[PDB]
């Protein structure tokens, strides 16, 4: 899809915590809100990734079943059902971190990203080079 294909190591057999280098874990709340928390004990940060195609993943809350998705204006939200806004290109970055580019808006490099204050970044505001788009997956 007009993007590199360096993929991060690891399988999808188990759920993961996605820690953003900006200091928060990615969280999908029951009401569909998406944000970040520093609390590892939070029950809405356990995420199950799955590959629909090599390098293309869904990111789902194991607690609520919601799928991470990015809307037409770049906002992350939790979707009850899988749609084209729920697919992300999972890639390696700096030979180490995991990044996620909205497949639907891949042409504009809209990434999944969290700000240091724990709020999500809007697609257009993200870009290569930011700490906000870098994730370090951890075991649950």
């Amino acid at each position: 899809h007009h993007h590199h294909f360096n993929l991060p190591p690891g399988n999808y057999k188990k759920p993961k915590l996605l820690y953003c280098t900006t200091g928060h874990f990615l969280r999908i709340l029951p009401d569909g809100t998406v944000d970040g928390t520093r609390d590892r004990s939070d029950q809405h940060i356990q995420l199950q990734l799955s590959a629909e195609s090599v390098g293309e993943v869904y990111i789902k809350s194991t607690e609520t079943g919601q799928y991470l998705a990015m809307d037409t204006d770049g906002l992350l939200y939790g979707s009850q059902t899988p749609n084209e806004e729920c697919l992300f290109l999972e890639r390696l970055e700096e030979n180490h971190y995991n990044t996620y580019i909205s497949k639907k808006h891949a042409e504009k490099n809209w990434f999944v990203g969290l700000k240091k204050n724990g709020s999500c970044k809007r697609g257009p505001r993200t870009h290569y080079g930011q700490k906000a788009i870098l994730f370090l997956p951890l075991p649950v």
